[PDB]
């Protein structure tokens, strides 16, 4: 699986993923499924950001903590939006709302509920994707056009197929915990 991650994700994504895990005291070489998951989430966040017009989104995920908060605080101060308790994934300039992106190895509804439970003060939009083409978003408001969403779902399905081709999917699929 380590070889797979290094092989299928671009080096910027891999470096960020390794940094995040090390920050929690985890070794990418050992907790490989987690490593793959972090990379997948990052890729989706980047793809989602590229979906709209130029300038539509601000990427929060993948930034160091100080910078991420600086962006969030700056957005809140200027637009007047309420400040989130935890860092969200992106900011949508057009709809003027923060977005939390979730990618799950389980089922979209359960993950959406788990995400919803964490936000509580839910002014943040939630969008969840699975590796099997399903998606779930707050109020069925999907934000992006179908073509954009299709591109993400396809990339995710492809990752699943590749993992499966290497006999890595069964373990990966079962590594997500409530
Ligand atoms: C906030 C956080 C996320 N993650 C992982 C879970 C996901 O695979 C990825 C993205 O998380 P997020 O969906 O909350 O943005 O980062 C952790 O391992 N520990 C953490 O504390
Ligand atoms: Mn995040
Ligand atoms: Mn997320």
């Amino acid at each position: 699986m380590e070889d797979f991650v290094r092989q299928c994700f671009n080096p910027m994504i891999v470096e960020l993923a390794e940094k995040a895990m090390k920050e929690y005291g985890e070794d990418p070489k050992i907790e490989t499924n987690k490593f793959a998951a972090i990379c997948t989430h990052l890729e989706v966040c980047f793809m989602y950001s590229d979906g709209g017009s130029k300038h539509r989104f601000e990427i929060i995920e993948g930034r160091d903590r100080i910078m991420a908060w600086t962006v969030v605080n700056s957005i809140c101060n200027t637009t007047g939006v309420e400040k989130p308790k935890s860092l969200p994934d992106l900011y949508d300039y057009k709809e003027n709302r923060f977005i939390e992106i979730g990618v799950t190895r389980r089922e979209v509804h359960i993950y959406y509920l788990e995400k919803a439970n964490k936000i509580k003060s839910e002014k943040t939009h939630i969008h969840i994707f699975s590796f099997t083409g399903e998606e779930m978003a707050t109020k069925a408001d999907y934000t992006l056009d179908e073509e954009s969403r299709a591109r993400i779902k396809t990339r995710l399905f492809t990752i699943r197929q590749e993992m499966a081709s290497r006999s890595l999917w069964d373990s990966f699929r079962q590594s997500e915990r409530a």
